[PDB]
């Protein structure tokens, strides 16, 4: 761990760390996506 050179080890750690971040990233992106709408239409309009 804590490496990023031309070593098989780094290939595993990096590949794994990436898969995690990527997943979590899109996860909240779509998951929270709904929350946004709920927060947006949480209060009626007020053009005045």
């Amino acid at each position: 761990m804590n490496i990023t050179s031309q070593m098989n080890k780094t290939i595993i750690g990096v590949s794994v760390l990436s898969v995690l971040v990527v997943s979590v990233v899109a996860v909240l992106v779509y998951k929270f996506y709904f929350h946004l709408m709920l927060l947006a239409g949480c209060i009626k309009y007020g053009r005045g």
